[PDB]
């Protein structure tokens, strides 16, 4: 059955302890790798007192994350802090913030309406007058429609529940790509807002969380899928 198939695919990511997953399925991003694309567009988001998540920098002071995260700031931008390329020091004692932190200027909660789980956050330049785009490169946006069932891609973000400091790459395999993206892969709640990057390094969707799949007792990952309308809006925003 479809259930047996689903359980076998899900068991590949959830049937062993996560510290036992092979590096091909789930791997810590090293400080060397974090300096390159596509890793370098990704950062940790902290909503003071409310939530942890991942954000992806798209240009021109602008970061995307999920609406389910950003709304918890209640339109109070000073509560949202982003640190691009945050990682643990060699001892796991502290988080190294290679580019420091940025504090939000403006939150736009539901720019694509309430049915699309993405928010746009505009950040203040830091104390040096430096924008995010002055220290890292923007993600390279692309459409979701080149993805299909059975394709693999890379989910990149901060799986806080597993490791509170480091960025990780989770391999994902698509189950379907019409009802947004649905896929198998190892994720935890912190991964809210993780980028989905295709084999060419394009940013082609935004991880949300887990949705019911097949019936009420089973689930799968799902993401915001980037269509032509959404892509065009974000390109005009960063012009």
């Amino acid at each position: 059955s479809d259930l047996k198939d689903h359980r076998d695919k899900w068991n590949k990511y959830y049937g062993v302890s996560p510290d036992q997953l092979s590096k091909d399925l789930f791997d810590k991003v090293s400080p060397e790798q974090i300096k390159n694309s596509p890793y370098q567009s990704v950062g940790a988001l902290f909503v003071k007192g409310e939530a942890v998540a991942t954000g992806v920098f798209i240009g021109k002071n602008t970061v995307v994350t999920n609406h389910h995260i950003a709304k918890e700031a209640k339109n109070n931008p000073s509560k949202i802090i982003f640190s691009p390329g945050a990682h643990a020091d060699e001892s796991n004692t502290g988080t190294v913030l290679p580019h420091g932190t940025f504090e939000a200027s403006e939150i736009i909660d539901a720019p694509f309406g309430t049915g699309v789980d993405i928010s746009v956050i505009i950040f203040k330049p830091n104390a040096e007058g430096k924008s995010i785009g002055d220290v890292i490169k923007a993600a390279d946006l692309g459409n979701s429609n080149s993805l299909k069932k059975g394709d693999t891609a890379n989910l990149i973000g901060y799986p806080y529940d597993f490791d509170s400091k480091n960025m990780y790459r989770s391999q994902v395999e698509f189950q379907s790509t019409d009802f947004g993206l649905k896929y198998y892969g190892y994720t935890v709640p912190g991964n809210s807002g993780s980028g989905i990057f295709n084999s060419e390094g394009k940013f082609v969707g935004l991880h949300i969380g887990k949705a019911k799949h097949i019936n009420s007792q089973n689930e799968i990952n799902y993401a915001v899928s980037f269509n032509d309308f959404l892509i065009r809006d974000l390109k005009q925003l960063i012009k």
